[PDB]
């Protein structure tokens, strides 16, 4: 009977801040405020790089959300944000050494979200934007790090990426297949959707169909597209111009990719997909089928969300490495720093169908991403 | 002999973050992030007071600057304030245990500022407004206090008139005076000007005479008045309806209280003023008058804001315990809580005319003034 | 309501280290280790005093103890006593910032205690020593604070007659103008202060009956002879009942209603309400009035360590007056709470200050 | 001009304690100290096991020295010793997350200190020996580690030998030469040397050349054998029976490892040593050979205990990850576990002449020997 929110009223949040010093006398005053941190001001007013020497600023991130869309809860606002941030600082601290702190503002007009954080620039070393909605956060994310000048990195949108990506790999490898001839159905684009269609065009997947709530995208029935984001994902999708339901799109697929729903993919379409077909069912926090339901109806390669099974596609693995690098390198998340990541994640275990990528806890994930991303331009 | 500038490099910052927990496992995680987390996040959103009890909320404070008036330095931008605020924060943990986190924004318009700080109400259980200009920083604590739900503080102003009024108190009780028949001249209406001459009037003083670079304000001299802040003190000002400079101010004075410029007031003026008069030179970093001159002249009473001199009138007496007591109580900042705290720094000693205030590093002020301020609320 | 050994278990102990930098590079190393460490050694070697200035020696503390009497449990050894001196470290910390570390032996014959617990002396700036048994904590506290030249402050004996002694002066105060049960480490030592506090009628009470030099049974050891010689005015001498008749006060370290009340065992002795009876202090952080060490150990080894001296006679009354002086006694709160923090700054205080 | 001394007097220590939770209050106490910490005592004392459960025993390493042997300074006693164990306590938090504690003895008796140390074993999950001399540090390990329940590890002994061996593993690739047929001669047979060498002849080294002050350790030559643990080196080494001085040892030697003095070994004799020579000289401060000195007059591969200097041979490499590994285990430090971790280290690299070994700051290597000290024997 040890709970969540018992434990969250003991410890009364899961951020602390901590002194360089336990005495604080006179002189310790007058070194690190007045008068000799005017010297310090002086510096860095003259220089602005400056603060990455002398103050925090060069391993401080914040950590960013209006709560439109929290964990799978949706749209409970920056109170409800609050101690998830509270829990990914932590996980900042834990896994990367970086001193992050939560910022849920109660603002969720884009360009004014926009505004707020470019103000921000100053105070951080780098910005994690974290369960903001779709669409939203594509403009969002677009334009903070098109015009700020520290990296500005969005989880639900780059991490997915990454990770489904490495994975993707890892278990084209064990497949056996050609990445220029597999068919790889991706269902649900939203942020991840979006973002890992565009992380596998990259790669070389050449038959990607995209699907979402009202089918597959196809210009010439656009019924099939909420959004401009899914114009574009048609643009450069679907090369057979195929045209119906998820069922149709899966007919011969090689692989899904879903970060959608739950309980959507019946288990007897997966005897309609090509041999040895793959699954990664990562709608939360139930997947699209169950896994074993998947195995036994013949899936070769089955991964989730869940640390309950096993294969566990998981943001964790991406964000420590590729924020700490990052902020290192002082600039602008680049697609070559993303697919180092990716990269570095994959080589980072021997790929079995059990496990086609290293679990969270491994440390040697993290530090291979971060050199990976330090190293890139 | 060790340098502020490279005891800053060594340390690379004064703030720390630091974790709950130093062990990290599945376990662990499942309790402070996904899925435990989602209990705390439903519950924080349902009410958000719950972030008191289960985030770091009711201990965090946000120490804000647009960096346009940095300790003596002035406008010298965000950069340049982040050490400064970095040392703040260190302040705020050393002496009150409060988790502070610098803000330094890159936007300086008044209404931008308002709207920025606003947003953050979901992140913190107070603001530290600091080391922002006249006359802006009017506006900009009156709105946000007016508007916000956390305690909002800005040291120069509330601080400083805090410290001025508990020394002045004092003083006046040294001096065997009655506060209605007192003539108090107030040089220099900026952040803490302003405020000084409304907490005289709040606690009892009828003739204040309040004095800037084109004169003593009377509204009648309009000249006098170089905004609309100092038209409003002029108006509640200047019983007696004086004309002309300081020194004609001065003629039968009791008290001065400069916070304006260096080497202003001559000695031979203090014979001028009435018997045991009270001269608080607060001028940084020089004094509007050298206290041994002034004492040579016949001053009875001399304070200044340097640790240098005997009586040093620092802000440090009172943001500690308010910030405390007033995050504590989660309302708004009151001019009883104020006063409380006025009150409780003046009784935090026995008054002699070389110590009319207790030293900041005189634990048992803090502790004081943090009851005083929690028992108003 | 979450359970003391659940939260034990998720915290893995309640002491934690940390480091002065984040991060750590060859500059940092060149510094903080060698080679530029050896500057800082030789220092420490040519003068022993600069340890206070270059090293956390000025404010680490040894929470000594080998579970020989552990709170109300008795002898049950080094690792049931470790929680438990990880609670009093992390105490140390959050009452007085001091930096203090448990150190639980598996050794429990005096004379080896004495010398294990010196020759950690250049280790640390204060001994804390924490439930060690009587008799034989009576000899270790003497002679490591004789021979020592850190200061050496036991709780039990030192902490428990400091606040039973507060206690008892704003008890008296509301009172408006005495026995003792449980002549262990605390009573010995709760016996001495209140007859140097002004107390002339002390009677001192153990398992055999009241302290009487002229009824032998009654002295269990030499201690309890001293006691007797300086105790017991009408030389009386039974038990309890006959001991508590028509009583000034009783004060309890120990385990009928008819007969102020110092309670003060582990769990409860002898109601401790509803029964009637004017002044009822327990030890538990539970009911009103407790009579606890917290109150007192905090600032006394603050301010000990930091004037560096002997803990005297003077320092520990100066920390009764000042708990005692640190609230406005009413029967129902005849001391401050622990967790008012000026208590623990008048502690410091006043024991900085008769050092 | 930043000193050691400076940093340390500013820093008033390395060693700072903290605290789980940040407010204390009736709650907290009644949970952490009386009455709910007697269940926890209950629990330990019933089972002493339960303390790596309940208590912070389960991180928590003594570091242990009477100052017998500081650094290179010599028997300067535990006040002396007492920052230099500060720092080694700093650097088990910062490489390994272990909470460690100096334990500096006045006493120096070996058995005396044995008692001690037997004594702790309630209070900590391990202990490390540190700076205590030869030969009575061999007896104080052997009999700590037979007789005590957690591991016992001594760095200058066991750390040293680790990294010397793993180094000599991938000067001997680099090389080419076969392991059972190298001359290798071991100068300086102290706490380092006399374990170098058994270590050697654990891994197939057959040609060992013990050395000390007075010439090579020959059984025959009694003068050579300064206490019995140079008469058990000499009775296990130099199958060639040799005898003589240093510089006759080195005739065709392939192999000098030096932990000794400074500048003794002459730059004419490496001419004499067999061809692509190779030199650890690692006497601190000053090494056997000046490092250049010794690349012109021939040798092929140099590495000295500096950072000064490539090739690096340092303890670090070693304890961070033994120590964890060890304490985790819970059992004593075998030969097997130090072999594991002597393997770790030199796979951790791809050996050149420039860098037989990989740096400390290098995380993959603590990861690494963690890793392997806690899967062996």
């Amino acid at each position: 009977h040890v709970d969540a929110l018992e434990v969250h009223r003991f410890l009364k949040g899961k951020i602390r801040t901590a002194l360089p010093v336990e005495k604080v006398d006179r002189e310790t005053l007058s070194l690190l405020y007045t008068p000799g941190v005017a010297d310090v001001a002086r510096a860095c007013a003259e220089d602005p790089e400056k603060t990455y020497v002398y103050t925090s600023r060069w391993n401080t991130v914040a950590v960013v959300s209006d709560g439109s869309a929290v964990l799978g809860l949706g749209n409970i606002g920056p109170y409800g944000a609050l101690p998830v941030m509270e829990g990914k600082a932590f996980l900042f601290k834990a896994f990367a050494d970086i001193d992050a702190f939560p910022i849920c503002l109660s603002e969720s007009e884009e360009e004014k979200i926009i505004s707020i954080v470019k103000s921000l620039e100053p105070s951080f070393g780098g910005i994690n934007l974290e369960d903001i909605g779709a669409p939203k956060c594509f403009r969002i994310l677009q334009r903070l790090s098109e015009e700020m000048n520290i990296p500005v990195f969005h989880d639900d949108q780059q991490g997915t990426a990454v990770v489904v990506s490495a994975a993707f790999l890892n278990a084209l490898k064990l497949t056996e297949k050609k990445i220029e001839e597999v068919k790889v159905v991706v269902n649900g684009i939203g942020a991840a959707g979006y973002n890992i269609v565009k992380f596998l065009l990259d790669l070389g997947v050449k038959n990607v169909v995209a699907v979402d709530r009202k089918g597959i995208l196809n210009e010439n029935d656009p019924e099939t597209c909420l959004n401009e984001y899914h114009l574009e994902i048609a643009r450069i999708t679907n090369p057979e111009r195929l045209s119906g339901d998820l069922e149709t799109a899966l007919e011969g697929a090689d692989f899904f990719i879903g970060v959608s729903r739950g309980n959507i993919l019946k288990p007897e379409w997966i005897k309609k997909m090509s041999r040895k077909p793959v699954i990664f069912a990562l709608a939360n926090p139930v997947p699209e089928i169950d896994p074993e339901l998947a195995r036994e109806a013949g899936a070769f390669i089955v991964a989730t969300g869940r640390s309950d099974h096993p294969n566990q596609v998981n943001n964790l693995l991406a964000f420590p490495g590729i924020m700490k690098g990052a902020v290192e390198k002082r600039s602008k998340i680049t697609k070559n720093m993303l697919l180092s990541a990716v990269e570095a994640i994959a080589r980072s275990c021997e790929p079995e169908p059990e496990r086609i990528i290293p679990e969270a806890f491994d440390m040697k994930v993290h530090l291979n991403v971060y050199t990976a991303v330090k190293g890139s331009a």
